[PDB]
């Protein structure tokens, strides 16, 4: 089992907050994150949450997915993955201004792409990936985290695809949904920036690109940006879900791209 | 469930040797180490050997473990976990010699004691800690592995064999105490870039005196360097007598104190 008996985590410094709780930084055989609800009484749904991530978590083993490494619910509900040195993707690109190597940026495209196609090829769909959610430790792998809003077979509107935007449809989440935030996540890492920067009106974003009238403009990208890595952004931020591609193929493509650099 | 189905894991190049297999470098879900055994019909000795390591493996999740991701039944019995680019901290120091600084072969060892210490808690012993299982993931990352001698509370790797180890006389010669002398050679690898016992040619005398007692590290040998307290964790990690030797929490606090100190 994963529980951590209560009393063996440390929390130290609120770090933020997560899918459903607050993210401090922690001691537990070492550094940790922990991401902890905060409640009293948990709510029968909150503690579904727990379970439902924690089920999800308990199924993922891969360098490119923060490692879950276990849970705890007295005092309160807790999940505890590694602790990553550096910041999120968000961070890194839009608060402190990292400026990394095109082939830098490849290289955390490609890995993102594997930790996702290994998240796809056992059915779980994140359903929230974004920068904030990408993880770069020791500023060289990435791992993904968050899967609260995961399942298997949000305020996060830029990486929404259209048809999550419309929300008019069953579950509108497919892998394809993952796979544009994905290509959202391409945007950000070969153009520096956030989507619709030009836009200073959430409802307005969110309106048009749920009616398909707004797109982020690819001609942004870095003139160092691989022209096929344009195209397979593009691919990946098709307004109709089945014209996008799975992420066996986006991994196959962005090695290809790096084969030549 | 972590069976990979049949198929789904691309064997690569010959990497190495494991403990009860071959390593090979591999892709499933990225680039993988594969350790797989080589037999064509798998005796039930191995079949054991393998129900037993992914057993253990499966309750290991930890930066400092080797990452288990899986393993196949099918072409062959095999265990597979994330690749490490680099190299053994055995090929570090004796092989390419590489000149780590004493801040990072103090890192190193707060690493590898941090593995050892998630281990002992989930009543994990190793059983063949070495430089050999130590790898250094970017050279950052201490990732410990070879869980196949591994076993849960209730070789020919000599050099890391405590004393009642290699005499094989108590009951239970292994133990937490036994990994913390293993661990404690490694410190000495770490602050001497040196194996023990350099200067004798023969595995059989050395088994035997370590066994009597006869022979133990030369410790005059640490770099000069060396923290005080981190030569006198060495010695006290490689005591003779198994039960006067610390356990993992004392000697991680120990090296994070050192660090403080540097
Ligand atoms: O973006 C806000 C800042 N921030 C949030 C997290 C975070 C987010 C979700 C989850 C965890 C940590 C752990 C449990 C979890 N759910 O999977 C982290 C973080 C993740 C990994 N290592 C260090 C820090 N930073
Ligand atoms: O020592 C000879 C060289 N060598 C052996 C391994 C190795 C050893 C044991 C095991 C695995 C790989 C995988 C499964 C296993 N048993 O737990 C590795 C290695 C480990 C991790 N990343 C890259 C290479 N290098
Ligand atoms: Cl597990
Ligand atoms: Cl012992």
């Amino acid at each position: 089992d994963w529980e951590i008996p209560d009393g063996q985590i440390t929390v130290g410094q609120r770090i933020g907050s997560g899918s459903f709780g607050t993210v401090y930084k922690g001691k537990w055989h070492g550094d940790v994150a922990v991401k902890m609800l905060n409640v009293t009484a948990p709510t029968p749904q909150q503690l579904q949450a727990f379970k439902n991530e924690v089920g999800v978590l308990r199924k993922t083993r891969h360098v490119n997915i923060l490692l879950f490494m276990g849970y705890s619910t007295k005092p309160q509900l807790a999940i505890v993955t590694q602790w990553c040195e550096g910041s999120s993707l968000y961070h890194h690109l839009h608060i402190i201004e990292t400026k990394f190597e095109m082939i830098k940026l490849i290289d955390i495209a490609r890995q993102t792409a594997q930790g996702m196609d290994y998240l796809h090829a056992k059915s779980i769909i994140h359903r929230d990936l974004k920068s904030n959610n990408i993880f770069l430790h020791e500023d060289l792998t990435v791992k993904i985290g968050d899967f609260g809003l995961a399942t298997v077979k949000s305020g996060s509107i830029l990486w929404m695809a259209p048809e999550v935007i419309r929300m008019q449809d069953k579950n509108p989440y497919s892998f394809q949904s993952d796979v544009y935030a994905f290509g959202i996540v391409l945007y950000e890492l070969m153009t520096g920036q956030l989507p619709y920067s030009n836009i200073n009106n959430r409802d307005q974003i969110i309106f048009m690109v749920g009616r398909g009238y707004l797109s982020p403009d690819l001609s942004k990208v870095r003139s160092n940006c691989p022209k096929a890595m344009k195209r397979l952004m593009a691919e990946c931020l098709k307004k109709k879900r089945d014209e996008r591609p799975l992420f066996p193929q986006i991994l196959a493509s962005i090695e290809l791209l790096a084969r030549s650099l």
